[PDB]
């Protein structure tokens, strides 16, 4: 399980639906790079060491979509992922449509420890457009989940039970571009500090933002998401949350003479 409050049993069972499917880090146009701090580089090739993706490594796609059932074999390994340094996701931006009005959606993401209510959960989630992120003592479901707000699903969204406003060290929202097709992110932590930085046009990453937390964090988890729709038997579209591991390591870098990251390569 996530966290441990039974905030349900509508609709669970224990069926393997799954295989996580599998894609290999290729980083030679600049995908899983970051823009250095407040920098700038212009036509020249940088060696930098930093979080980065070991090339030739494998992406796994954790994403999950749900249309009432819940498997219980979700909420473990090899779901249920150690976090260590950190981890770069690429993440598809399922664009749906009602009446010819476009609508995003992707998978949430949660980090953290123990997922009790007397530790701190890290969650970033899309509406629409606005990303949501916080970082709080929430009291975590057993089986965690979201909903396809724009189409609907069969059952109520619940990944969390707080009646009250539970404690937060961070609350903040920021756009991004729902034309878009992909957005990278690369989430890691250093000396009990958590560091974001995403980009939601091109691939070169840059920075959200940072947070203390003083505890280590020790495991991130990506949610199932049920709907309505986002299946073969209605529209032929999927989501898609692929991550691989950061660790520290040494890339050539090429700046372009406009200081954008146009090529990368993982020294080893
Ligand atoms: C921070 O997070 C923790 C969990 O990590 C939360 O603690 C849990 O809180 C819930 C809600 O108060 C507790 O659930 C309730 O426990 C009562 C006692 O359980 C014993 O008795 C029942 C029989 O009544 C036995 O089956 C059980 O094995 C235990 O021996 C129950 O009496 C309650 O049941 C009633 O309410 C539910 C509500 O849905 C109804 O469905 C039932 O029919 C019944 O009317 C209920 O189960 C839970 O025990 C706590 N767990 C722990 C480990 O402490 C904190 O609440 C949370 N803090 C904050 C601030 O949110
Ligand atoms: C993680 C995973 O494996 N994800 C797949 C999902 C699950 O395996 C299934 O949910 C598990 O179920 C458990 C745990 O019991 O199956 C999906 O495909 C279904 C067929 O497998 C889909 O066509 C559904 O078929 C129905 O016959 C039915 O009820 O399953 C009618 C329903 O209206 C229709 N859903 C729609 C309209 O989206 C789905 O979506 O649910 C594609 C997802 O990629
Ligand atoms: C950040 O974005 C979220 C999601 O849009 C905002 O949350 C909504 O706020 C309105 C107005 O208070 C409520 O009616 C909704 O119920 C909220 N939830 C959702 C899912 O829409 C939030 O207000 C924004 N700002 C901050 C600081 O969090
Ligand atoms: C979860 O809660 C429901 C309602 O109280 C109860 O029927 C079910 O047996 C509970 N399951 C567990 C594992 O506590
Ligand atoms: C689920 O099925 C996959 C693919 O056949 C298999 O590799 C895996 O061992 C199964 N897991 C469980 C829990 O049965
Ligand atoms: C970029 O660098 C190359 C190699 O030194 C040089 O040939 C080219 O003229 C430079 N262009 C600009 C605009 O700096
Ligand atoms: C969803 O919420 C509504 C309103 O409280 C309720 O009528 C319905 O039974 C709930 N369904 C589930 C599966 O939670
Ligand atoms: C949003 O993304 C699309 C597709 O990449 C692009 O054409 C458009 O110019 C972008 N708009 C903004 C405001 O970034
Ligand atoms: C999904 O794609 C396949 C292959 O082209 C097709 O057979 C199927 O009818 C499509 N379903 C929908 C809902 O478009």
């Amino acid at each position: 399980v996530i966290g441990d409050f039974n905030c349900t049993n509508f609709a669970i069972n224990d069926l393997n639906t799954t295989v996580i499917s599998e894609y290999v880090v290729d980083v030679s146009y600049g995908l899983g790079t970051y823009y250095i701090l407040d920098r700038v580089y212009l036509n020249t090739t940088i060696l930098f060491t930093g979080y980065f993706p070991k090339s030739g490594a494998n992406f796994r796609d954790l994403s999950l979509k749900g249309t009432t059932y819940l498997s219980t074999l979700w909420y473990q390994k090899p779901f249920l992922s150690d976090f260590n340094n950190g981890i770069f996701s690429r993440v598809k931006n399922t664009k749906l449509y009602v009446n010819k009005t476009l609508y995003s959606e992707f998978s949430t993401i949660v980090i953290g420890s123990v997922f009790i209510n007397n530790s701190y959960t890290i969650v970033v989630q899309p509406h629409n457009g606005v990303l949501e992120i916080t970082a709080c003592q929430y009291t975590m479901c057993e089986y965690p989940h979201t909903i396809c707000k724009s189409k609907g699903s069969s059952r109520n969204e619940s990944w969390h039970f707080d009646k009250s406003e539970p404690l937060c060290l961070f609350k903040k929202n920021f756009t991004y571009n729902v034309s878009t097709d992909w957005l990278y992110f690369h989430f890691y932590q250093e000396r009990g500090t958590f560091y974001a930085y995403y980009a939601d046009s091109g691939m070169p990453t840059t920075f959200l933002f940072s947070l203390y937390l003083g505890t280590l964090l020790s495991h991130y988890y990506v949610l199932p998401l049920t709907c309505n729709a986002i299946s073969s038997n209605t529209d032929n579209e999927t989501l898609q949350y692929w991550v691989t591991p950061l660790s520290k390591r040494q890339y050539l870098l090429k700046f372009d003479n406009r200081g954008v990251i146009t090529n990368a390569v993982d020294c080893s």
